[PDB]
C-alpha cells in the first residue's frame, strides 16, 4: 500500500514528540490489519429501552445488596449472548483456507474498556450460562484490573463478539472496527428520549442507538438488519428471553 | 495486506466446521476487492415518501389486475434511472488508464437479492424506458430466478448502479459496498413515521431512509450531496419525472 | 491489492470517454493513499445551534458593514480550534517511525472547497488567533481564489484538522475521509428543526448534524466521543470560549 509522504511539521509552527506506549502501538497495528483484511458494513437501528430502563432502576436495592452495579452492559451482554446462539453465523471465524467458516459453540464476549496506556478488550467467558448480577459484577473486576494493569493475557483471549460501549460520553451512533478474526462488534451510543409514533400521536420512548458493525465476506446485509432487529426487540421486552 | 494470525478456536470451547458455497466464496473475493480499490464515503438523506406510499396503495387495483406487485422497488428504479441521466457522472465508471472515465449512454441498474446460497445481484436493462408495472413484473422475475438458481450470468451483467433494499427487514441505515466498477450503491432501509417540522409544528411524514455510498475518486462530496437531494425531491414528487 | 477487472462496456449500449484533470488525479490519488492508510471510524453527533443562528443573523449589519458575510464556517473553525487546544492528540501527526505522535504546537486549519477542475483544501493559519469577522473575510478570499485557479500551493499546506461542509446542499450525516498525514476532519451537514426532549415535552430546536472521522490509530473511541461532545456544548454557548 503506498506510504503517506513525510512532512517537515516544524515548519509551520513548533511541534513536540511525544511516543507511543506499546499497548498503543499493538493496537494500531491489529486495527490496520483488521481494516485492510475485512470489507466492513455497519447497520444502524434504534432500541426502546423505555422499560428496560425503568427495571435496570428498580432493582438498584438488590444490586446494591449484591455488592455489584447494574449498568446497561449486562443486559446487553444477556441479549446478545442470547441472539449468537439463535444466529450462528455471528458466534462464527472465517477458517484460513477462505472456504470455511469455524462455528464456535460457546458464546465468551470482549468488551472495550479505554485505558490511559490503551484500549483492552476482557473477555467474559460463557456469558450464555451468567446471570445479569453475575456479569455486573465481573464486568467491573475486569475492568478495574484493566485500569491497574493487572490484567493478564489470559483474559484477553478467545471472544466470539464484542460490545464496545460510548454511551456514558455521548455521541449519536459510531462506526465501529470489526476486532478480526471475529465477525461483528456493536458499538452502543447515548440515549436519547424520542418521539416515536403510536399508530395516532407521537409518545416519547427512551431510544438506545446501536451501530453494528460486520465482516461482510461472512454476514449478508439481510442477515446483519435481522440481527440488530432481533436485538432492538429483545431490549424492548428482555422477558423474551425466557421463552 | 497483512494476514491476520490463525487461532486454535477450540481451546476455548467446542468449534464446528461448516464450509462455504463458492457462490459465498466468489462474493467474499469480490468485496473484498471493491474495499481495498474503492475509497468509500456514505452520504445519508431521508426522503418523504408519504404521498409515494398514499400512491402505492391505491394502484394496488391496477396492479393486481396486471399480475404484479408495485411495492417501493419500481418507484426506487424509475427515480435513480431518471437521476442517472440528469447526473451523468453517477453513471460512469474509472476508466483502467486511472485518468479517464467512461460515461455510459445506457441505464442498466441490478439490484441485490439475498439467496440462501449468496447474493445475487440480477440487472434489469434500460430501466429509463420501461414503467412502473414493467419493472415490477420484471424485478421479481429475476429475483425468483436467482433464489431458484436458474439465473444465468447473461443477467448479472454491465450494470451501472446497484439499489440494495433492506427495508423489509429493519433498520435504520447502513453503509453498502460500491459493486466495482459501479461508482454508487444506494441503500434503502425501513420507513418511520416522523415528526418533520412544517414551519410552525411538527407534522407526521413517513420517512425513509437512504444511504448512498460512493467512489470518492470519480464523486466528491457536493455532488453526492446532490444526488441524494435530488433523489429525496423525486420521492417526494415523482410527477416531477414527466418534466 | 487486487485489481478490479477490466470490462468491455460498450457490450451493453453506447459508451463515451471523458477525461480526467489532473487535479482529479491528484486528489483520486491521495484518496486511496488515505483509505489504505487510515483505519476510520465515524463518530455522529448533533449539535443544537438555535441560538449561534439567531446571533448569525443578529450579526448581518455589522458583518454587512464589514464587507464579509458570517456563515456558520467561522464559527465551526473558532470552535474547533479551540477544542484542538483543549483536546491536543486531535491537533497531532502520527511521527512516521510508527511509534511517536509529533504534537503540533499551532492550530492552522483546512476546509474543502468543490471547484470545477476538482476538490481544493485552502488552509487559513493560526485560527486560533483570529476572530469571527476575520475568518470570515478570510475563509471567502480563499474559496473564491480557490474557484478561479489562483490559489497557490503555499496555501494548502501544513494544516492540523480539516472541516468539509455539506450543509448548504444537504444531507443528513455522511462518512468522510481523513485527510491523511491529519488525524480527524469533521463533516458538517444540513440543519433541520428537531423535537427535543425538556425533560417534560419536546421543544423545536435547529439540529446541526456532525460527523467526525478520525484515525483510530492514534485516536480511540472516548476521546472521539468526547470531542464531538464538547464541540456540541462549545456551539450550544459559544460564549464558553470566553471562559
Ligand atoms: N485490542 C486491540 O488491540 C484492538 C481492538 C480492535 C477492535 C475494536 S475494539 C475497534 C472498535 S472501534
Ligand atoms: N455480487 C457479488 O459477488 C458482490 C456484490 C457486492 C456489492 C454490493 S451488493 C455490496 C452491498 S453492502
Ligand atoms: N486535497 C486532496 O487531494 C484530497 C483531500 C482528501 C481529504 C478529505 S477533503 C476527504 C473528504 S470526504
Amino acid at each position: 500500500i503506498p506510504p503517506i509522504p513525510p512532512v517537515d511539521f516544524a515548519k509551520y509552527g513548533e511541534i513536540e514528540e511525544v511516543p507511543m506506549t506499546r499497548l498503543m502501538q499493538i493496537g494500531a497495528t491489529n486495527l490496520h490489519r483488521s481494516w485492510l483484511n475485512v470489507p466492513h458494513v455497519t447497520q444502524f437501528e434504534s432500541a426502546d429501552i423505555t422499560e428496560l430502563e425503568a427495571f435496570r432502576v428498580a432493582q438498584k436495592a438488590v444490586a446494591k445488596k449484591a455488592g455489584v452495579k447494574l449498568t446497561v452492559l449486562p443486559l446487553l451482554l444477556k441479549a446478545c449472548a442470547y441472539l449468537l446462539k439463535e444466529l450462528p453465523d455471528f458466534n462464527s471465524s472465517l477458517a484460513p483456507s477462505g472456504q470455511a467458516l469455524i462455528r464456535k459453540k460457546y458464546v465468551h464476549i470482549g468488551f472495550a474498556v479505554d485505558t490511559p496506556d490503551g484500549l483492552l478488550v476482557p473477555v467474559i467467558r460463557n456469558v450464555d450460562q451468567k446471570s445479569l448480577l453475575q456479569l455486573a459484577a465481573e464486568a467491573a473486576e475486569l475492568a478495574e484490573k484493566a485500569r491497574s494493569k493487572k490484567l493478564g493475557a489470559d483474559a484477553m483471549q478467545g471472544a466470539c463478539f464484542t460490545i464496545s460501549s460510548l454511551g456514558h460520553i455521548g455521541g449519536t451512533a459510531f462506526t465501529p472496527i470489526v476486532n478480526a478474526p471475529e465477525v461483528a462488534i456493536l458499538g452502543v451510543s447515548k440515549a436519547s428520549m424520542q418521539p416515536v409514533w403510536d399508530g395516532k400521536a407521537f409518545q416519547p420512548r427512551l431510544m438506545l442507538p446501536l451501530s453494528l458493525s460486520y465482516d461482510h465476506r461472512v454476514i449478508n446485509g439481510a442477515a446483519a438488519a435481522r440481527f440488530t432487529k432481533r436485538l432492538g426487540d429483545l431490549l424492548a421486552d428482555i422477558r423474551a428471553i425466557l421463552l
